[PDB]
């Protein structure tokens, strides 16, 4: 599923992203933005160390999801990395929010340094009544 901005933006204040480990929603509307366009289906594969990134958040096999092929790597959010693929972000979102209960937080992902950090993110959130 491909969402279109404001419909995710409340989607995901539903799911209580907001201020999640002081990590405000604009914030995660960024990281989706650049990780996948907003597409849940989104794969991505890392030629270079064997693993894939998975879904709206691109979340990578070798540390949060099985996949089963990927060398070396743990399953932290104890997924299948299937269930990071579905219209239903509920399974992405928990997974999510396992990656930044570690000590780099939103920096886990390179594409929020590139494109998110320092900057006005406003932008991702205007109009969408959250």
């Amino acid at each position: 599923k491909v969402f279109e901005r404001c419909e995710l933006a409340r989607t995901l204040k539903r799911l209580g992203m907001d201020g999640y480990r002081g990590i405000s929603l604009a914030n995660w509307m960024c990281l989706a933005k650049w990780e996948s366009g907003y597409n849940t289906r989104a794969t991505n594969y890392n030629a270079g160390d064997r693993s894939t990134d998975y879904g709206l958040f691109q979340i990578n096999s070798r540390y949060w999801c099985n996949d089963g092929k990927t060398p070396g790597a743990v399953n932290a959010c104890h997924l299948s990395c299937s269930a990071l693929l579905q219209d239903n972000i509920a399974d992405a979102v928990a997974c999510a929010k396992r990656v930044v209960r570690d000590p780099q937080g939103i920096r886990a992902w390179v594409a929020w340094r590139n494109r998110c950090q320092n900057r006005d993110v406003r932008q991702y959130v205007q109009g969408c009544g959250v």
